[PDB]
């Protein structure tokens, strides 16, 4: 059929290079194009899950690449935070629920996304949450061997203290301590700390339990429960996805 392979980029989404939505000149179907990585295309390429964006593929006009990638109407995550409030309760046990499926699914192919902040959690139409960009993403399990990572990649306020303050370390304990900063930052409104080191003052407070303090203050009993369980400094010590599947707050019927 003629022309349904032409797109018109109407509006800018994002700066990186730069990300623009795209609409088909034929059938008006909206997409996200990425403008520029090799390893991005081919992490990409391996993805397929309801709250991780798709995948629809790339194109090279000379020494540009361009990822044609989901678009997600609903917009950031970021955007649906209050500052100093938040959100709903439910809301935030809804976004977090998605957020965990979207990371046991990468989990489970041997993938670590390494950046999960509300920046990178996109909403579609219906509000549902999709983790986005792979471009720090990296293979951590292959052959069924663990590979233990060494590079520092990430966004500080949301970087496991391990990143910090070892050479080597687990790549699952990492993104489920990006994903209880996210919960404080869906339930207060704020992040608790520049970063998880001893110099900072805001981290000594929770390592001695300060909970009377901001953003702790803000939460709930049954979700802090569960943030005492994620925000572990010792990687081994800390929850998994299958316990805080098991959790109560998890689990609690929300409305
Ligand atoms: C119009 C709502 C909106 C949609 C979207 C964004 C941002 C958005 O918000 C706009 C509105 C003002 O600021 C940006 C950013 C975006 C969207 N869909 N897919 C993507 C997107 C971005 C990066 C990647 C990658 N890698 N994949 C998809």
């Amino acid at each position: 059929v003629p022309f349904v392979e032409d797109w018109d980029l109407v509006q800018t989404l994002g700066e990186g290079g730069e990300v623009q939505l795209a609409v088909n000149r034929v059938t008006e179907e909206a997409v996200a194009v990425k403008i520029v990585i090799k390893k991005e295309i081919c992490i990409n390429k391996m993805l397929n899950h309801e709250n991780v964006v798709k995948f629809y593929g790339h194109r090279r006009e000379g020494n540009i690449q361009y990822l044609f990638l989901e678009y997600c109407s609903g917009g950031e995550l970021f955007d649906r935070i209050e500052p100093d409030i938040g959100m709903p309760e439910p809301d935030a046990q809804r976004f977090f629920h998605q957020l965990m499926a979207g990371v046991v699914y990468l989990h489970g192919i041997g993938i670590t996304h390494r950046d999960i902040k509300p920046e990178n959690l996109l909403l579609d139409e219906r509000d549902n949450l999709k983790i986005s960009d792979f471009g720090l993403a990296t293979v951590f399990r292959y052959n069924n061997r663990e590979r233990l990572l060494n590079k520092m990649c990430g966004t500080l306020p949301y970087v496991a203290p391990e990143l910090l303050k070892r050479r080597e370390f687990h790549a699952e304990p990492v993104d489920v301590w990006s994903c209880g900063i996210v919960l404080t930052a869906m339930l207060a409104g704020e992040l608790p700390w520049d970063q998880p080191s001893d110099s900072c003052q805001e981290y000594s407070d929770w390592k001695e339990k300060k909970t009377y303090l901001n953003p702790w203050k803000k939460i709930d009993s049954a979700p802090l429960a569960l943030l005492h369980k994620i925000l572990v400094e010792n990687p081994s010590a800390r929850i998994t996805i299958p316990d805080i599947k098991k959790d109560r707050w998890y689990n609690k019927p929300l409305k």
